[PDB]
């Protein structure tokens, strides 16, 4: 209901363009514009590793910790996978003639998808030698994000610059459905409702407009306006009944998740804002932003009836 936001730790760096959090360590995964790769611990404010990975920027990047890994995608059409232990090199290839804008791993599975500029989606076997399984065509412009489906992960989504967003199954060469957002600049990113009790989707665009989609009806649910410039992302909290966004005009925005109106607009001083990632296992609530000039990471704990001044 009403939430204590925490500065856990803020590191000045390169434009952080994507990150992860890794599920048992306290640790994130940054991708920057200058090629580097860098782990933190965001606790003790120590980095655990960093790498030159080429110098390009680097779009993509997630941990695959059940592996010990880090994927990540960057502008010289490369895919690159590192042990983050022993900082071995596990596989470096061509995965698209263009730039790689989103990778996603899944939960229990050997897979990882990637979305490009080339139009599609590329399905991966890290199993089968890192084998190009599936080609995901249909899209007419970047596709800027890819999310599995967490309830039901022979599902996914893609969201593009053709201004829609794609439904597939895996294994299937049309699309499940196509939503058309009407965000007219085209999609961003798009992100899924984790929980049973919502069949929703979101969808963050350069027209500063985030929308939420019921996967049922096809249909817009609410139209969330409030940016100044473009939308980077939105996403739902996993626990919390918050959405948060973060845009170039330089905020992260909070907004109530059962009324869509905005709470709170936050301003920590790294410029523009480009990425998101949620705690897996929702820890201390734990989230963390990219900006122009860095990352942050931030605790949101929930104020109880002793301190929220009700009275």
């Amino acid at each position: 209901m009403k939430l204590d936001i925490k500065k856990t730790f803020s590191n000045r760096s390169d434009r952080v363009k994507g990150i992860d959090f890794h599920p048992t360590e306290p640790w994130v995964l940054t991708t920057l514009y200058s090629g580097r790769v860098e782990i933190w611990n965001y606790e003790t404010q120590v980095e655990v590793r960093s790498i030159q990975v080429t110098e390009t920027p680097v779009r993509a990047g997630k941990f695959i910790a059940r592996k010990n890994w880090i994927i990540v995608g960057s502008d010289d059409f490369r895919i690159r996978v590192f042990n983050y232990n022993t900082g071995e090199k596990v596989v470096d290839f061509e995965a698209h003639p263009d730039y790689i804008r989103s990778i996603a791993v899944h939960p229990t599975k050997p897979y990882v998808l990637s979305g490009s500029d080339d139009l599609t989606v590329k399905l991966w076997n890290w199993e089968n030698n890192w084998a190009l399984e599936q080609t995901f065509e249909g899209h007419e412009h970047f596709v800027m994000c890819v999310a599995f489906n967490p309830k039901d992960p022979s599902t996914f989504a893609s969201g593009c610059l053709d201004r829609t967003v794609k439904v597939w199954s895996l294994g299937q060469s049309t699309p499940n459905f196509t939503l058309t957002t009407g965000q007219e600049r085209g999609v961003n990113y798009v992100d899924y409702y984790p929980l049973p009790d919502k069949p929703y989707m979101i969808t963050a665009s350069d027209d500063l407009t985030i929308k939420i989609w019921d996967y049922q009806t096809k249909s817009c649910v609410a139209t969330l306006e409030g940016h100044m410039s473009n939308v980077s992302f939105a996403v739902f909290h996993p626990t919390l009944p918050i959405i948060i966004s973060g845009s170039e005009d330089g905020t992260l925005k909070i907004w109530n998740s059962s009324t869509y109106k905005v709470e709170k607009t936050l301003n920590v001083g790294l410029e523009r804002s480009w990425c998101i990632a949620t705690h897996p296992t929702g820890r201390k609530n734990y989230i963390a932003s990219g900006f122009d000039n860095g990352f942050t990471v931030l605790s949101l704990g929930v104020i109880h009836n002793i301190s929220s001044h009700e009275d």
